């Protein structure tokens, strides 16, 4: 996955309906505030989303959700543990918690169409 | 903004409640399937989202959702658009809507805490 | 629909993509805090969203999102206009703005799976 | 609560930041498909939701997402069950599960702005 690659990601975990992504906030992820951009945690979580997904066969996103609790600073290290919610005949859902010094930072739901 | 400039975005637009922020799809923002990561086409809302938002002055995001409604491959062109849906005094909500070649393929809704 | 009669509510238009459905607070829509109900906000808007996606064929809601900015008293007149944003062949998605006497009160955001 | 109320939903459970709120699919809560309204099933989330919320103190909805995954006929018992994901010092966030026959039908995310 290019992009996952671009930000840094590695894959920690992946098995049947389930899959962990870890990276590190770099300089080039901070945003206006100086913190972890949106974009950057998201890009985490969506990247377990798809791995997790995808384990089920081709599947592309339809609607996402992100829940942000607290600001990262540089070098924090993040981790999105993606686990199975739902999975139907054309779609499947599935949640990913994103976890830093062991408590949630950002919460994101997703659904996608299966192929 | 750091990870804005990592991904080659750029502000197009810029006004008191909306911005316009554009990009293409590089060969670093593809995904599994070979088209635009939902990571990369979120990082674009959001960075919309975030400009307009901070605007009306300092705001840090609570909830966002992302529609994705069509695939991109290699090289399109892609301009988020954020316009304020409500403003109140501790929060706000802004609409993005993400466009190629004329059509939505994207839509990002999303709300801000006013610091 | 025997909910939405249930409620009291009333089709006040429908056309290709669209629809506006209208209701008013009463009593039995009222929640601890004296005002309108979440669940009869999103009921309204709900209603609109079924309405407006019908009229492209049978679908079936997978996620939608309601995005709360004002409270409502008992006796307020609200209406929920639908409005198609995408178009697919396999999804379909709709906004739907929840308003009462000109003011925005909540923002409705759903996605169908087609039939 | 006067919308609780009007739908039949009970309060099972509640502790901090945890509720279980149940009822039954009436024939006033059926849509023109015959089975159980999207706004009845969010309106029962919502209510477990709020419920939950309020043992920190008093809370404002902000934005919920509802993700149906299964439908319900009439005469149904179901069961909102919420637990929370997250709380802040202005913000607090949740997650419903919908359950029926053991089977999850929807789920529901949360988020409130604490007074
Ligand atoms: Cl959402
Ligand atoms: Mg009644």
């Amino acid at each position: 996955d290019p992009f996952m690659e671009a930000l840094g990601l590695k894959v920690l975990h992946l098995a049947p309906g389930e899959a962990v992504v870890a990276g590190e906030v770099r300089a080039d992820h901070l945003d206006l505030h100086g913190t972890a951009h949106g974009g950057f945690l998201y890009a985490l979580a969506d990247s377990a989303f798809a791995l997790a997904s995808n384990t089920r066969g081709p599947a592309v996103a339809l609607s996402c959700r992100m829940d942000y609790f607290r600001p990262l600073g540089a070098g924090a290290r993040v981790e999105a543990r993606a686990v199975e919610v739902n999975l139907s005949r054309r779609t499947a859902t599935y949640r990913v918690e994103v976890v830093s010094e062991g408590k949630l930072v950002a919460l994101f739901t997703g659904t996608v169409f299966r192929l």
